């Protein structure tokens, strides 16, 4: 749709023209900010492309599903549940990656107190993290249970 | 990898640490907030059971629930992770590199995703497939079996 188009005119950052520009540059050396418009575009691109590859997926077991005449409660539920899997997939394989140009751009040593920096707000973050988790999904089900077990009741109280 | 072995490397003296250990520390604490994550699933589902036994909700209903709710805290948990990871690379990545290395290193990443994207492609095909098939072919047999009363 149009203003889809539109938001995302109004909030592009970074142009492919550009990128290419700073990857071929005869500049001999790339200081961090270039690095990391170059890496938020190319995760963005990553992350689209891997959209399309989901989709394509559906697609074809759509034919699958027309077929045997699935139903959609069956269906969708088997989406959801490989979406999941192929995200883990795709964290792995990022991870790795993360881990690859980390070591291949930078020296074999880091300044101590850099990491432990790092790595209290790391644990901070996954502290945090989990405290909101508790509260919302506790409150998601909650509510979720009581009212099926409510709709349960009143069908019992009906017979 | 015990709990003392990180915590005597976190606290070491020396200056500066290298890949083995920043591998090793890290891989000791993904698994350490993989493992504190379950206990809060855990404690949900403990919640949850208190209604589930007030309004005797059938297990059938309860484990499907779960189940859903599961991945879908593990795939919060995991964008987590993503973010932190990506979060710990640019925080401890120097602020020059040669363009040269930068450039051969983006080209190894932009082919690992090429390769990762046609693989998931056909092996998430198959997957589904299999699955999808089976249980379509399941459904036709069962629908003869009731039509030929
Ligand atoms: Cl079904
Ligand atoms: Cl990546
Ligand atoms: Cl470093
Ligand atoms: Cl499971
Ligand atoms: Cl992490
Ligand atoms: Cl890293």
């Amino acid at each position: 749709s149009l203003s889809d188009e539109i938001n995302k005119c109004d909030m592009k950052k970074y142009t492919a023209e550009e990128i290419n520009e700073m990857i071929n540059s005869s500049n001999e050396f790339i200081n961090r900010n270039d690095m990391n418009i170059i890496f938020s575009y190319v995760h963005e691109s990553e992350r689209e492309k891997f959209k399309k590859v989901e989709e394509n997926i559906f697609k074809f077991i759509q034919s699958i599903v027309e077929t045997y005449k699935i139903p959609d409660e069956y269906k969708m539920r088997k989406f959801k549940f490989a979406h999941f899997e192929m995200q883990g997939y795709a964290l792995k394989q990022e991870k790795f990656l993360l881990e690859y140009a980390f070591l291949s751009l930078n020296g074999k040593l880091c300044e101590r107190k850099k990491f432990k920096e790092v790595l209290e707000y790391v644990k901070r973050e996954w502290i945090e993290f989990r405290k909101s988790m508790f509260d919302v999904w506790k409150e998601k089900l909650a509510s979720e249970f009581r009212e099926h077990g409510e709709m349960l009741n009143q069908k019992r109280k009906l017979k």
